């Protein structure tokens, strides 16, 4: 039936597009950047709000705008394209992308890199976006990042200390920000993009924390991804720099540890107290605070507040919830199990796409009769469609 696998696509990329964001986020991205600030504003307002029917108002009010010499249209068009590609089959966004870059027009590259970025076809084209990057670099500072990335997967240490070299010099004369400088260094930090330069990473952080303050809670989690060149002595240190400038991180990392227990003794009360602090201000919390409660880790297991915590951070864009919420309802251990409900939220960690989530989605069906897994794929949706439809503060 390519009536409803056809719905499940558009629903789908709205989940995969709330992800791009938050991993465009953390990486160092600003909104301008990833499009997110008359038909102008509200053709844009619209892209990043959403309904298919705003998707297509959306794509025209740019799409004219455009012609008519309004910058801050581009990026806005392609991220619509690229998240959102089910609403919009008259369109390739690579094409797209590469007759702007033609045309001339300024922003193509970066969209073109946003493209590898979405797609997952990054490490492909190392050399592209080293190209395109080395000449928008003094127009689009996101640039610092992705050469500091490239140059860390093509394992090439001395064109990265130019390009240290390039941005201290922009701070220097005021063209670079901290948070461009902690975004690079967290780049420096990553054992995934090859070989770590961790300490060169720690000089930097140091230097910006004391004014950017969430580069606290960036040294101690470059401490926890490099255990091996610094003391719980600091670790405690950079997280008090971090609890007293209100980064509710630092409350996150902290209670990560009492959780783990690797870089202290294991202490479960402890960890909720700190987990508690960022509930509302961090959508993890909610997530670390129910896998506590279902691991039964404060010596006993609590079933409806695990669900209630999880089910919270799964409705709020944590792309680990849902797979836990399968888990309590399979795997017993204090909760009565649940097949369906399994199901269900094992199919909706599909989502997040990842090859653990596939590897329990499959487990997780096998129970079920041909009728109940339509049941449960109508829970899916009802409940994707829930979280698109979708406060209170403390003291
Ligand atoms: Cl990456």
């Amino acid at each position: 039936d390519q009536r409803l696998a056809n719905e499940a696509l558009k629903r789908g990329d709205t989940v995969t597009a709330q992800q791009n964001y938050q991993q465009l986020a953390e990486l160092g991205y600003s909104e301008a950047q990833v499009g997110l600030a008359a038909q102008a504003r509200l053709g844009r307002l619209l892209a990043a709000k959403a309904t298919e029917a705003e998707h297509h108002e959306a794509e025209s009010l740019l799409k004219k705008a455009f012609a008519n010499g309004e910058g801050n249209t581009l990026i806005p068009l392609a991220m619509l394209y690229l998240q959102y590609p089910h609403s919009f089959p008259n369109v390739n966004a690579q094409q797209q992308i590469s007759q702007w870059q033609a045309a001339g027009y300024p922003e193509a590259g970066l969209a073109q890199v946003l493209l590898y970025r979405t797609q997952g076809t990054y490490d492909q084209h190392l050399d592209d976006v080293e190209r395109i990057c080395k000449a928008a670099l003094n127009t689009t500072d996101i640039c610092y990042v992705e050469l500091a990335t490239v140059y860390q997967k093509k394992q090439q240490p001395e064109q990265q200390a130019e390009l240290l070299k390039q941005m201290e010099a922009g701070v220097s004369r005021g063209t670079v920000t901290a948070q461009r400088v902690d975004s690079v260094a967290r780049v420096l930090g990553d054992a995934t993009l090859g070989t770590p330069d961790e300490k060169t990473a720690q000089a930097l952080l140091e230097k910006i924390a004391p004014g950017y303050p969430a580069s606290w809670v960036s040294l101690a989690q470059l401490l926890y991804d490099f255990p091996e060149l610094g003391d719980v002595e600091q670790m405690m240190k950079y997280l008090d720099n971090g609890r007293a400038a209100d980064q509710p991180r630092a409350e996150l990392l902290l209670g990560k540890l009492y959780y783990e227990g690797k870089w202290v003794p294991a202490d479960a009360k402890a960890a909720e107290a700190h987990f508690e602090k960022a509930v509302g201000r961090e959508v993890a919390a909610d997530y670390y605070l129910g896998q506590i409660y279902r691991r039964g880790y404060l010596g006993k297991v609590y079933p409806q507040k695990a669900l209630d915590h999880l089910l919270t951070a799964a409705r709020n864009g944590q792309n680990s919830a849902d797979f836990a919420i399968a888990q309590l309802f399979s795997q017993g251990k204090g909760t009565k199990p649940d097949p369906l409900n399994a199901y269900v939220f094992s199919q909706l960690a599909k989502a997040q796409d990842t090859p653990e989530a596939n590897d329990l989605a499959t487990q997780l069906e096998a129970p079920l009769t041909p009728a109940q897994r339509a049941e449960g794929q109508r829970l899916v949706q009802q409940e994707l469609a829930a979280r698109g439809t979708l406060l209170q503060l403390h003291a």
